[PDB]
């Protein structure tokens, strides 16, 4: 059994993708080779790929797509790419054409989960609670059924740019103009405040196993009398401090959504908890595999050791 | 302008794809090359591609995917494939990776429009009427909110294989067994009868313009009879407009890009959006081009506009 690991990509998550690849290479219980997509879109194979990993960034590759890779040597391909040309179904489609089994969501599920508007429409149709929202396309006069405050953001799941929290309708046009520079479609989500962020891992094909629930907390940077500067931190609470009832609901909601969307290998499902109400925010078809990443840490706490997690992901690709 | 037309495919629509390719190639107002995907999945380029085009079929190809082709030579790619590896977003994704502009729906729209389950969930939520249905996966207990008759069919299969018309609530298990041979997920759709089939074409990116509405009517079998295309369809102005508006709404919500033939069922006063075809036919007999001709858009102009839309 030989595995082909693909990491990097042209997206802003290039480096974090390499960091994940590092962790996967160090513990995957199968003979594995690495292939890297440089920030310029060209690929690096063999020793050049490993060298780039060691460098934490591959600005330039050697081979324009499609890479001269001996696909026949691999039983399963593990695409560890994030966002654009990563979780959007494009690489998944390429692998479908090559006839290669691969880890993670398929084409439809990947593309759908990457669209904040379309995946919510599907989830809402299936009875899964989501934050009230509306989709706006460039050129369309915005029609928002709810009052501010709300968040305006490009429709690409996980984006960290083009976001604006607006408190007045007179500020909507400016928020939309900003969001439209990143995606031709944006979504306007009713702002809930305060809220808690909860995340849960899922493992399996369509019908999965849920990990324990984790929570993300933010601690702002500050200047300490003796320690001087102390950096801000995103703290991971594992398991999340929740009453039994809420924990079970998020886990069930995550499993149901996963099932409806037909997700296949893994997923970290993010939720907003506010006023005692749960809302499924986003599904990440390709989570992090860094020793600091929520997904592997959650399953670890769920009795699934990292090496074992990677083993099961590879095996699931062959269904 | 330099256009690369791709036709054929591994799907059962391999031959009709070539037929429409012949048409497109004879009237596309731009220098255009042809690449053919043979039934065995291998590609045919240049001279051999043309030969296959003239033979109306290409059983086996020469180049394993991906082919040794320099895509630099083309400004726009026109994937004229149907179904699996055609309208399912796979080839589209390959093209996205090559960084090449291309005709038709992108990855998301193509993949969604080929999934009878997910597409209906989206349209139903959006307010577009769809025939009552349920989705079922291999191994999960069926729960049908309606009684026969109804159809059972694989969900992401852009083919006619594995489909069954169930009459007895006791034949269900059997029909699902068949469907599951082509997709671990199948859908059960209430059967409408009498039912009329209407079709309307759309052109443009996201916000498109509808062509006149057409109607498909089959003649008596003699070997099923000819598929008559009534254009415009014999409808009162009110229904025609509703068909067009619904088609345009679905098109928009799904973010379809270059074109689409939207099919509807009309049963006792009620319209139901049936299917959204992202890569329609282009033979002289195909509904899509004929519908737009009737709408004042000649075949050559239609092709010119599809190529241009790919760039915007």
């Amino acid at each position: 059994m030989r595995v082909l690991l693909i990491a990097g990509g042209v997206s802003p998550e290039h480096e974090v993708s390499l960091l994940s690849a590092e962790g996967v290479l160090r513990h995957i219980p199968f003979p594995t080779d690495l292939a890297v997509i440089a920030q310029d879109g060209r690929w690096l194979l063999g020793e050049k790929a490993l060298t780039a990993l060691e460098a934490k960034a591959a600005p330039e590759g050697e081979h324009p797509f499609p890479p001269p890779l001996s696909w026949e040597r691999y039983d399963v391909v593990f695409p560890l790419l994030h966002g654009r040309f990563g979780e959007d179904g494009t690489v998944q489609g390429f692998l479908e054409l090559l006839g290669k089994p691969y880890v993670g969501a398929g084409v439809a599920a990947s593309a759908l989960c990457m669209d904040k508007d379309l995946s919510k429409r599907v989830l809402a149709q299936a009875g899964v609670p989501v934050v009230p929202w509306v989709a706006v396309r460039k050129g369309e006069p915005p029609v928002v059924p709810f009052d501010p405050p709300f968040f305006v953001k490009p429709a690409n799941t996980g984006s960290s740019v083009g976001i604006s929290r607006v408190e007045r309708f007179q500020d909507l046009e400016a928020a939309l103009a900003l969001a439209f520079r990143y995606d031709e479609k944006a979504v306007v989500e009713k702002a809930l405040s305060p809220v808690r962020e909860l995340e849960v891992g899922v493992l399996g094909n369509v019908f999965g196993e849920a990990s324990p629930v984790g929570e993300v907390r933010y601690e702002a940077p500050f200047y300490d009398y003796e320690t001087k500067y102390t950096p801000g931190r995103a703290e991971l609470l594992i398991p999340a401090p929740l009453d039994p009832g809420t924990q079970e609901t998020v886990q069930e909601l995550a499993l149901k959504a996963y099932k409806v969307l037909g997700v296949r290998g893994m997923a970290r499902v993010d939720f907003f908890l506010a006023e005692g109400e749960l809302y499924l925010n986003e599904l990440n078809t390709i989570p992090g595999f860094t020793p600091t990443s929520m997904y592997p840490r959650l399953f670890e706490a769920g009795g699934v050791a990292y090496p074992e997690l990677l083993r099961r992901l590879v095996e699931l690709a062959l269904t």
